[PDB]
């Protein structure tokens, strides 16, 4: 489990970065697919290696570790986390949530969040953007919740509520801005399942997915999106279509990383412009 | 934490063999309204978990109380293990083979559940005549591991895991104290939990042919059914589910007293 | 003991001084092949108490090296059900071993109760996709660091009850006279160790699922995994009761009477599928 995200570790692990940096985060950005150059693009910046903050999580790609970045981005103060913690990976309840934990210490009130999903619903096209409404998390409607543990009062409530999880007036300025930028036509909004992973799904198991109500499935993002509710974090969650979901087994389609990642590079320019224009505009500030 | 084994389990029971006389033939874990009963158990022993060596421990300690309730000898559970807190199964599983070896022949359940099934309404009571365990069904069955052969078999059946008769006598005692109306049968889902349910997942369990959500009691059945003892279980809806993101404890205990005066004895 | 490349390896080449048999087709026996071995020839027999790092479970199984059909084949007999608390390392070891020994395809028989309402007790139905229900929900045997000398992170699923050899199965069947027994279908797992209730099997069967059971999938994924092409078949042991007041109930005796009735015919149906498979 590595080290428990309790309030005394994750006050460490604060306390730690901010005398690495001056910038006080209001807004945290986890970057997924299509992120990638959003993340270089923040102005005044700060890097802090995961390999330098003591009690943090460690996560590499290919040997690279993630980092920490401080800075602004369309003026506002933000924190974005550059490598993430997938359960797939093997990763811990605690190891996941000690970051976004670490992001309400800080002082962060949103959570921007993007990840790579296969299309269900068959109105969906490769390079579309659905905007999360609500989700079903089947690892944790198993027993494997984020939150399963005793829980840590510091942080919320026993048994959270998930109701409004994904703001409606963060999705409400989301659509405004993209409609107003002109590519209103390529976003959606849907349920996304979680798919503990790593395998993708076969087409017997995409067909179950969407007939249950899901538009999107992916790997990631649930979690994270729980412990945030669970401390009080404002959440906006998008799903890349990085491929669409092959529901016939007499198909030869077949899902592969390599397309996914390709998709995730090429809407990565648009991507960046959306969340910069909605950080623009949030909310007071 | 201890293998719910036979030896462990003879441990644990035999040592409450030694605190009191005696010997309970029903079981009752209240989960929802209430606790009372216990309200009214009659010459009552209390037990604190924290007295009972190698028993679990809750994170108010627990008790088990043994006494007379409707004229029938009860063993009745105050503190409960939910899997969402981290327990093992074995630690689950235990009080309930404990049960088991100190003569317990029939379990009654209470919980407290989301309305799913959109003809219930708050404080319905929903008679368990079925269930899904989402947990179990993805590899955290409270079963998984060496199977304790003293106890029941590798595969166990779940065919009339809330005991039919039961049920027809619960309807039938609801009905002559004039609060059937206020009774239905369906299908338990356990959602392992913590977090309650989103709209999505509240229609998915729906549609997946469920009543009501909970995210406790099926580890309990599972057990129960495995070792041979008879289940009945009852939810309390004290909350309607959202399907779109866009002193009913007091008759509860009182129904049980009075499902418990007509049970069969032996 | 992880199932990492060099683990595998040291196993593999342990395996390699005890036998010269290079094994194309691998074989793991479930319910209906408990005959299977016996056809074996010039055959090997090896406990797994005899391997040192293989996984072990209980009158020890064994990995039965030798001749079927003309063709080499390495046959598992004793598994290992994650009901039983086995680790992801454990099932996923004995068919990294298969692959390094040089197994190309896995061929697997399993139990399974009959959601479809069509399916007779003792038909055949054979795999042609799966929902894994632990795997959804964050049980799923790869999770964990991914091993690259077996294969890439995120596999896919889309052909993984290779149809070429689905095909030759059901062509076989009808060319030997019990076309009528097979079928093609969904598998569904349950982790188990329960029977599935009524509520349980209406959900599954509403799902889009033929039949139920509680093994299999682990080890298709790990052969996926590391590129072994897959067959696999269910047996219907028992006809899944969807009805909470019916009275018939799954028997596990009578689900090991039917497997073993039908263990002639299954062992003849997969003799003649190696036999029919196509070599160079
Ligand atoms: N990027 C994708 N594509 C897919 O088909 N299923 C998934 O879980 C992910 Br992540
Ligand atoms: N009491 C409730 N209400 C609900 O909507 N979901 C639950 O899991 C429980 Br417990
Ligand atoms: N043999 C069976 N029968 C059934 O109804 N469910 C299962 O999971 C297995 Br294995």
């Amino acid at each position: 489990e590595s080290v428990t995200a309790n309030i005394e570790n994750v006050k460490k692990v604060a306390h730690h970065i901010q005398k690495l940096t001056s910038i006080v985060p209001e807004i945290g950005i986890i970057c997924g697919s299509g992120l990638g150059k959003l993340a270089d693009g923040v102005k005044d910046k700060i890097t802090i290696p995961y390999t330098k903050i003591p009690n943090f999580p460690q996560t590499s790609v290919v040997g690279h570790s993630g980092n920490l970045i401080f800075g602004t981005l369309s003026g506002r103060k933000v924190v974005v986390m550059q490598g993430r913690f997938h359960m797939y990976e093997g990763y811990s309840n605690d190891t996941v949530a000690l970051p976004i934990r670490v992001m309400k210490l800080l002082g962060v009130k949103i959570l921007m969040v993007s990840n790579a999903a296969g299309g269900l619903n068959r109105s969906l096209k490769l390079g579309d953007f659905v905007i999360l409404k609500d989700h079903i998390y089947l690892p944790g409607l198993g027993l494997n919740n984020i939150l399963v543990g005793p829980n840590q009062e510091a942080f919320g409530t026993r048994f959270p509520a998930l109701s409004n999880a994904y703001d409606r007036d963060l999705r409400k300025l989301a659509v405004q801005v993209a409609e107003e930028n002109g590519f209103g036509n390529l976003v959606h909004q849907g349920v996304y399942v979680m798919n503990g992973g790593p395998c993708y799904e076969t087409p017997a198991e995409c067909t179950m997915l969407l007939n249950m109500g899901c538009d999107v499935v992916g790997m990631s993002t649930i979690p994270e999106v729980v412990i945030a509710r669970h401390c009080g974090i404002q959440v906006f969650a998008v799903s890349l279509v990085t491929n669409i979901s092959v529901l016939d087994v007499e198909s030869d389609l077949k899902p592969n990383h390599e397309e996914v990642l390709a998709t995730g590079a090429q809407r990565a320019e648009l991507m960046q412009s959306w969340f910069e224009k909605i950080i623009e505009k949030l909310p007071k500030d």
